[PDB]
C-alpha cells in the first residue's frame, strides 16, 4: 500500500499491482474467414494493427506474462499459427474461452424473471413497475417456448457481437490469474492463485514498461473522454486479485436484473454501487477517481481511424 484517495466519505488505500501482474488482451473473431487457412486470426490492418499491438506489449513488457484470449471457429491451420505464436514469444499465452468453464458465474434465466416477479409483486400496488412486469412475463413466455433451460452464459453465448466478448472479458477477470492455471499455460512462473490481471484493449499502445500500479482498493477503468462528455469504459480493466469485489458486485446486478448489460451492469453499475457512486453523487469526481492513468499507454489509438466492430 502507498496513499490513499478519497471518495463518496470512504478512504480507499491505493493497493499496489506488481509487475509480475499478467496483461490481458482479447480477441473474439465472428468471420475467421478473413484471414489465411494459416495465418494469426488476430486482425492487423494497417487501421487495426492489434497483433503487432499485442506482440509490441509483449516485447516491451518481456518479463511478464501476456494472455490473449481468443474466440471463434478457427481453422486448424489458425490454431497451430497461435501455437507458433505462443512459440515465438514465451510470455505470450494463448487462451481459448471455450477452455474455461464458466459455469460457476452462471443463471437460470427463468430464475432471474420468476425472483424479479416476486419482487415486484411484494412492493405496495402503488410503486409497482408494472410495464417492466409484464416485459419480464413476456421474456420468460419466451423463454419456455424457445428454451426453458436458457441462462445468463447461453443466452450471451448466442450473441455476435459486443456484448459477448463484454460478458466474457468481465467471467474472466473475475477468474484474474487463476484462468491461466485453469487452462494449462505452463511457464507462467510469476502467477499466484488468486492473483490479479490487467486486462488492455489491443489498441492500447504500450511506449514504455508499466512498472506497479496503485489502484483505489486494487481496481481501476478506463475513462473515455471523447468530444465534450466522459464515461467510464471497460477498454481497460486493471485488478489487483481474482473475485474482485467491484466485478462480483458487477455479476451480482446482472444475476439480479432481468436484463442486464455486462458493460452498463457488469462494469459500471458494480463500480458505482462498490464505491458508493450513487445518481447523487459527482460522476465526474468519480471518473477522476477511478481512471485507470499511464504514461506510457497511448490509450483508444482506435479512435485515430475506425473501430473494429463498430
Ligand atoms: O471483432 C472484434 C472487435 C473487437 N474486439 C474487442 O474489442 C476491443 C475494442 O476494440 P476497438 O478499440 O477497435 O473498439 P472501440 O471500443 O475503441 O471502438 C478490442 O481490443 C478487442 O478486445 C474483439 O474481440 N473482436
Ligand atoms: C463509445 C462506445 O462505443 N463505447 C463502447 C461501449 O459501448 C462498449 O460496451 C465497450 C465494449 O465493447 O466498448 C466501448 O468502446
Ligand atoms: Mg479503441
Amino acid at each position: 500500500s502507498s496513499g490513499s484517495a478519497n471518495f463518496a466519505g470512504v478512504e480507499y488505500p491505493l493497493l499496489p499491482l506488481d509487475q509480475h501482474t499478467p496483461l490481458l488482451f482479447q480477441w473474439f473473431e465472428r468471420n475467421p474467414s478473413r484471414f489465411g487457412e494459416n495465418q494469426i486470426p488476430i486482425i492487423n490492418t494497417q487501421q487495426n494493427p492489434y497483433l503487432n499491438n499485442i506482440i509490441n506489449a509483449a516485447i516491451i513488457e518481456k518479463e511478464r506474462t501476456i494472455g490473449v484470449l481468443v474466440d471463434g471457429n478457427f481453422s486448424a491451420g489458425q490454431k497451430k499459427a497461435l501455437a507458433k505464436l505462443e512459440k515465438q514469444y514465451e510470455n505470450i499465452k494463448v487462451i481459448y474461452n471455450s477452455d474455461l468453464d464458466y459455469s460457476m458465474y452462471d443463471k437460470k434465466l427463468s430464475d432471474i424473471y420468476l425472483e424479479n416477479i416476486a419482487k415486484i409483486e411484494a412492493q405496495p400496488a402503488n410503486v409497482r413497475d408494472e410495464y417492466l412486469l409484464g416485459e419480464i412475463k413476456k421474456s420468460l413466455n419466451e423463454v419456455l417456448k424457445n428454451n426453458p433451460e436458457e441462462s445468463l452464459v447461453s443466452s450471451h453465448d448466442k450473441r455476435l457481437g459486443h456484448v459477448r466478448f463484454d460478458f466474457y472479458r468481465n467471467l474472466f477477470l473475475l477468474k484474474g490469474s487463476n484462468a491461466f492455471l485453469e487452462a494449462g499455460k505452463h511457464g507462467c512462473h510469476h502467477l499466484q492463485p488468486g492473483g490479479g490481471c490487467i486486462y488492455l484493449d489491443a489498441d492500447m499502445l504500450l511506449t514504455g514498461k508499466l512498472g506497479t500500479l496503485y489502484l483505489p482498493d486494487g481496481i481501476a477503468v478506463h475513462v473515455s473522454r471523447k468530444g465534450n462528455s466522459m464515461s467510464l469504459q471497460n477498454g481497460i480493466i486493471a485488478v489487483n486479485r481474482s473475485e474482485h469485489p467491484a466485478l462480483k458486485k458487477g455479476l451480482e446486478i446482472m444475476h439480479s436484473k432481468p436484463y442486464g448489460d455486462p458493460y452498463i451492469d457488469g462494469v459500471c453499475g458494480g463500480l458505482r454501487h462498490y464505491f458508493n457512486c450513487s445518481i447523487r453523487h459527482n460522476y465526474e469526481e468519480f471518473c477522476n477517481f477511478i481512471e485507470f492513468k499511464h504514461e506510457h499507454i497511448f490509450m483508444d489509438t482506435s479512435s485515430l481511424t475506425i473501430s473494429s466492430w463498430r
